[PDB]
């Protein structure tokens, strides 16, 4: 079942449904803090996309799994599943952006979008600046297979704005070397890959861009790049918090921050 295969989870009640994506690295564990706040007004639907180290090796499907819609059609298929319409959709980096690519083609299951740490490229151009130089990139890219377990550790820190001491580095590696490397270089070079600037005019939900005023994978005008070349109605609010995934370093400025954009609307 589809619902087998993505660890569905239903909890609270209410009638608008919120769904809950995890970002690269973590699974639906990643979102134990949000949850409470959110059960008393909301049904709460979350699950992990495939490849987490929680779900089956043997249902990855490396080129289905090479370009981003391979998980919107999986986003899609998981609300058809459980009926769920016009949902809030809360996703981590690239969760967001699947998202967004699945609300072009289905813009009636969703209701809005928050997003944490969008991006829609990392690469620079000379017009664009997404934090990585092409060179940088490629050069890790090349090397990535062999060097990955000590890339990634060392990079973790940095990412995440976080001590080695911290809870959240300790949960972070936990569920990143939860899955197998071969499945984790494939979703990286896919997420480093990415260019959905030519897209963004085509999405027309509601969105709510939550982003960290310091984030090395997120320079802060990145965001406000998606309030002007995205197609329907945007908001953008960069927090005073600092890491890639600040729902999970930071939570005591994050949950707040979304919580409004889950339960105000801008329009």
């Amino acid at each position: 079942s589809i619902g087998l295969a993505h660890n569905v989870t239903i909890l609270g009640s209410g009638e608008t449904t919120v769904v809950l994506g995890h970002g690269y690295g973590t699974d639906q564990s990643v979102w134990k803090l949000l949850v409470p706040y959110l059960v008393d007004d909301y049904k709460v639907l979350l699950y992990d996309h495939m490849g987490a180290g929680t779900t089956n090796p043997d249902y990855f499907d490396f080129d289905r799994y090479s370009s981003l819609e391979g998980y919107s059609y999986d986003l899609i298929a998981i609300l058809e599943e459980f009926q769920v319409s016009k949902c809030i959709y809360v996703g981590h980096s690239m969760s967001s952006m699947a998202a967004a690519v699945a609300s072009i083609f289905r813009p009636d299951l969703f209701h809005k979008l928050v997003m944490i740490s969008p991006t829609p490229r990392l690469i620079n151009t000379e017009e664009y600046y997404g934090g990585f130089e092409q060179k940088v990139m490629d050069e890790t890219l090349r090397s990535l297979d062999e060097n990955f377990k000590s890339l990634s550790l060392g990079t973790a820190p940095l990412l995440l704005a976080c001590d080695l001491e911290s809870a959240a580095m300790q949960e972070y590696c936990r569920t990143l070397f939860n899955m197998r490397p071969d499945i984790a270089c494939c979703i990286t070079r896919m997420i480093c890959g990415l260019d959905l600037r030519p897209y963004l005019g085509h999405v027309t939900v509601p969105c709510h861009i939550i982003q960290s005023s310091n984030d090395i994978m997120v320079p802060v005008a990145v965001g406000e790049y998606l309030r002007k070349n995205l197609g329907g109605p945007s908001v953008v609010e960069v927090m005073p918090t600092e890491g890639h995934l600040p729902h999970l370093s930071m939570p005591e400025v994050t949950i707040p921050v979304v919580l409004r954009h889950i339960r105000q609307d801008i329009t």
